[PDB]
């Protein structure tokens, strides 16, 4: 599914997302926004180190879910890859709280990084009623 933006940010609000351990609705949605486009059956594979990320959050195989293929891979999420690849994003979402749990929070996505970090993204939830 691939979600509008508003739509979006309204389902991250009622699923206890914004302010989740620090981390404000916007940062979640440049996030999405950067990671996928909002699209749920978003894959990539990462062809250098045989994983792959899935979803909306474009979640990483090697740590977060099982898909049976990465080398040496762990399930912190305790769920099978192809949960966050549905359209409906509750495990996605209770997946990507699993993840800011550890210490780097939201730094653990690169794209954070290079295009929400210090950035105003007031932009992403403007106008949505959250
Ligand atoms: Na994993």
């Amino acid at each position: 599914k691939v979600f509008e933006r508003c739509e979006l940010a309204r389902t991250l609000k009622r699923l206890g997302m914004d302010g989740y351990r620090g981390i404000s609705l916007a940062n979640w949605m440049c996030l999405a926004k950067w990671e996928s486009g909002y699209n749920t059956r978003a894959t990539n594979y990462n062809a250098g180190d045989r994983s792959t990320d899935y979803g909306v959050f474009q979640i990483n195989s090697r740590y977060w879910c099982n898909d049976g293929k990465t080398p040496g891979a762990v399930n912190a999420c305790h769920l099978s890859c192809s949960a966050l690849l549905q359209d409906n994003i509750a495990d996605a979402v209770a997946c990507a709280k699993r993840v800011v749990r550890d210490p780097q929070g939201i730094r653990a996505w690169v794209a954070w990084r290079n295009r929400c970090q210090n950035r105003d993204v007031r932009q992403y939830v403007q106008g949505c009623g959250v």
